[PDB]
């Protein structure tokens, strides 16, 4: 038996995917994860003590971005493994297709948390190679279910490329994406060259916003907004045509946005 569903601070979640949480963990019913230091445990009696004995209000590592209650804390992988190793096993949950959970050191995790008076709750994360070779900006990146869809995803991948612009490269996010990953960073990518072209190669447009060329082409050809000149990807667009794909209903939920402003990051 696997473990098919948890208890994270006031959610109950089903499982998607098998996670190689201990054999003895699976067996329960239930596991219940501490929403602070993300240990996880067999009992609501363990659980419940827990509870009133963790110090934990929020991730460790160090706070890189808070704007009002919205906060990411940067967490290295070998200087918090234990922590880092529960993030994985979590999110392997709802990843099909992430296969690294013990080995987390070469790994820095980003954990977005929605903070209130209790505490900062946590919402998602994404993992990165502290060295991709293959310029992947993203490892892995997971919304909990609860959070989907409602804005948090958007952020964290407008966050992974404010990164890639603060380390003067493209980056694109480690394939396969899940079902989800491929629409919410199409759409992303969209909202973000269409507001680009409102208000320029292809090149440049990789320049502004951190997006490989490759991901810029792939989109805006199912745009239809990109001619082939002998062996050559033109933008080809006039700026009514990009005012009518923007009005679309696809963009018109009020993104949290990311403030470079409130970003305290420097470049390894
Ligand atoms: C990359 C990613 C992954 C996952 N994911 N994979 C496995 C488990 N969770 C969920 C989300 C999400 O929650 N997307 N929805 S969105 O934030 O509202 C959103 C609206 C417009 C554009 C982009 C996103 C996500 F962006
Ligand atoms: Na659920
Ligand atoms: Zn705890």
């Amino acid at each position: 038996k696997y473990v098919d569903k948890i208890h994270i601070g006031n959610y109950e979640i089903d499982a998607w995917y098998f996670s190689p949480f201990p054999e003895d963990y699976g067996k329960q019913p239930k596991l219940w994860l501490c929403e602070y230091c993300l240990k996880y445990m067999k009992y609501e009696k363990s659980y419940r003590f827990h509870l009133g004995q963790c110090q934990w209000r929020q991730p460790p590592g160090k706070e890189i971005y808070r704007k009002s209650n919205i906060s990411v804390h940067e967490v290295d992988g070998k200087d918090h493994k234990i922590y880092c190793q529960n993030l994985c096993l979590l999110a392997k949950l709802f990843l099909d297709h992430k296969t690294l959970y013990f080995d987390v050191e070469p790994f820095v995790f980003y954990i977005l948390t929605e903070v209130d008076r209790q505490g900062a709750h946590i919402v998602g994360y994404f993992s990165k190679e502290k060295e991709s070779p293959d310029g992947n900006n993203v490892s892995c990146i997971m919304i909990l279910p609860p959070y989907q869809r409602r804005g948090y995803g958007r952020f964290l991948i407008a966050f992974s490329y404010e990164l890639s612009k603060l380390e003067s490269t493209v980056g694109s996010p480690e394939k396969p994406l899940s079902d989800l990953g491929k629409l919410s960073y199409r759409s992303y990518w969209s909202s973000v060259l269409l507001e680009n072209l409102r208000d320029l190669s292809i090149k440049d447009l990789s320049q502004m916003t951190s997006i490989t060329q490759n991901d810029i082409i792939s989109t805006l050809q199912s745009l239809n907004m990109v001619k082939y000149w002998k062996g050559q990807h033109v933008i080809c667009v006039t700026p009514k045509l990009v005012e009518e794909h923007l009005k679309s209903a696809q963009y018109k939920k009020p993104p949290i946005t990311v403030d470079s402003v409130c970003l305290k990051w420097a470049p390894p």
